[PDB]
């Protein structure tokens, strides 16, 4: 057919049951994730083609850089926590691969604040109880699929992309290759 279980997608042998609707996973220190995020930019044209009603969850993980990969997944945290997540989510990038200045969780916290985040609203998020849940609820999803990879998304805990069976020749294709196949997965 068209579209083809173990072409653009696999499917899990082993479902995950109140799975989020789409759920992204990434690293801060994964250099595909980058290209996704800040070349590709996945994450929104995903966005623009999908169907009432479906909201996109995306998640830090932590087997990427060791010790400053797991701050970054609670940082992210933060992120979510205060709803800046597209205020931070370039200079982090760029933070961590371009310029390479975030070598430790103050100068994370340097990006939040250069951000406009004051430092008594990051710090208290930081060291709260409901950023402590959104680090198991990260590391919970990722653990639910075996998850080993980034970047990766996965519909509905079934479906997993496999943007592997896609052309790269043309950048603006593969992208809508990639969130086509999404709204797909989605309406299945």
């Amino acid at each position: 057919a068209q579209y083809e279980d173990g072409k653009q997608y696999t499917t899990l042998e082993k479902p995950v049951a109140g799975a989020p609707q789409v759920l992204e996973f990434f690293s801060f220190f994964c250099p595909h994730c980058y290209q996704f995020e800040e070349v590709l930019h996945i994450s929104d044209n995903v966005k623009k083609k999908l169907p009432e009603g479906v909201k996109m969850t995306k998640y830090h993980v932590n087997f990427m850089g060791g010790d400053l990969g797991k701050d970054l997944t609670q940082a992210w945290a933060v992120a979510m926590a205060l709803g800046v997540e597209d205020k931070v989510t370039v200079p982090l990038f760029e933070g961590v691969q371009k310029t390479q200045t975030i070598r430790s969780a103050s100068d994370i916290r340097d990006v939040f604040i250069n951000a406009g985040i004051k430092g008594e609203e990051y710090d208290a998020a930081w060291n709260s109880f409901v950023v402590k849940s959104l680090v198991a609820q990260q590391e919970k999803a990722a653990a639910d699929v075996q998850l080993r990879g980034v970047p990766a998304m996965f519909v509905n805990g079934k479906y997993q992309l496999n943007p592997q069976g896609m052309d790269t020749s043309n950048m603006d294709v593969f992208v809508q290759q990639y969130a086509d196949t999404v709204k797909y997965l989605s309406e299945k």
